[PDB]
């Protein structure tokens, strides 16, 4: 099913999401609906709070070389924690919850996270470049943080101007 995506400035997006403890059919249904919703809106990442579900889970599916998203490439990241962070880089970001707006954010250039997949299997994943940015952006959502919160002095006013 398609889910409604919640947009700025909804206070729902300020919610701190809760750890998932039951990795069951309902969880899988929600993840499937998140995927359907993300793809229908042409997104590459989605956190559960963006569809109103305050759970610490997010999906990321980056396009391959022909610009196509293959389902087998989708990461389902549940209960993530950072193990390591490194470096710094600027990256131009957007967000399904802030549609039509894009701006550079400073992110770690490399991250290592630990998380669980939909079968509760523990994973460790190292990421750089776009994947690292997507991981940081989506984890920020779980903590009630939007990328526009991270903009500089100069950039928020451009954001408010475009508003
Ligand atoms: O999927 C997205 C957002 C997509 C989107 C779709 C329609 C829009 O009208 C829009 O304005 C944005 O963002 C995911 C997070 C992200 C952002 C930047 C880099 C890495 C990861
Ligand atoms: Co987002």
């Amino acid at each position: 099913a398609l889910l409604e995506i919640i947009h700025y400035p909804s206070k729902i997006l300020r919610t701190i999401s809760k750890e998932v403890v039951s990795f069951d059919a309902k969880l899988h249904q929600q993840l499937d609906d998140m995927y359907e919703t993300m793809i229908a809106s042409e997104g590459i990442g989605l956190a559960a709070i963006q569809v109103g579900l305050p759970l610490r889970m997010l999906i990321i599916n980056l396009p391959q070389e022909d610009g196509v998203q293959h389902k087998e490439d989708c990461l389902e990241i549940i209960n993530p924690k950072f193990i390591e962070t490194g470096g710094s880089m600027m990256y131009k970001e957007g967000c399904l919850s802030v549609p039509g707006f894009y701006e550079e954010v400073e992110r770690f250039e490399k991250v290592k996270i630990e998380y669980q997949n939909r079968f509760a299997e523990v994973k460790v994943l190292e990421a750089s470049e776009l994947l690292a940015v997507a991981i940081q952006h989506e984890i920020d959502h779980l903590n009630g943080v939007l990328f526009v919160d991270k903009l500089s002095i100069l950039k928020r006013k451009k954001f408010e101007k475009e508003l």
